[PDB]
């Protein structure tokens, strides 16, 4: 597949959770973290909460959100895209969310298959997406500049944003 060609993350389009294609490189000049999410997580309320208190913090230095529903952790995302879609709501998530995909698996969706082979991007460990609310952060060049682990708090990415914006 030509994910392996590409050099940065405004080469991939997307779906978007109304099934709508977006095309990345509408975030050139944005910080832009990308995220895997479910609703059934016990990490499920910080991870919703605090991408939410960082996005709206942020949002108008130009941080953008990228939430891809999946359901490969525990099975922690059955719901359709409707219903996600409808979940989100009561966290007030103005972020973009995207259709649900896998992010791991021969079957993964080719941006996150990308993702995880990018030199910041790479995990030891494997480069495999381990649990949900894996982070990406990615540059205003469509770059990885840093991953964070499921068990990283959103608002502790708050450290690596100056060195972006």
């Amino acid at each position: 597949g030509d994910w392996r060609t590409a050099t940065s993350m405004h080469e991939f389009s997307v779906p978007d959770i109304d099934g709508n294609m977006v095309n990345l490189d509408q975030y050139r000049g944005k910080t832009v973290i990308v995220t895997n999410v479910a609703s059934q997580c016990g990490k499920t309320e910080v991870n919703y909460t605090q991408l939410v208190e960082l996005h709206r913090k942020h949002r108008a230095e130009g941080l953008e959100i990228l939430a891809f529903p999946c359901n490969q952790f525990g099975k922690q995302e059955p719901g359709s895209n409707e219903e996600i879609k409808a979940f989100c709501a009561q966290y007030n998530v103005t972020f973009h969310m995207f259709s649900k995909i896998d992010v791991n698996g021969a079957d993964a969706h080719p941006l996150w298959k990308w993702l995880k082979v990018q030199p910041n991007g790479q995990g030891v460990g494997g480069n495999a997406i381990k649990w949900n609310f894996t982070k990406f952060l990615i540059d205003k060049n469509g770059k990885v500049v840093k991953r964070y682990g499921p068990m990283t708090e959103p608002r502790d990415i708050e450290a690596d944003l100056p060195k972006y914006f």
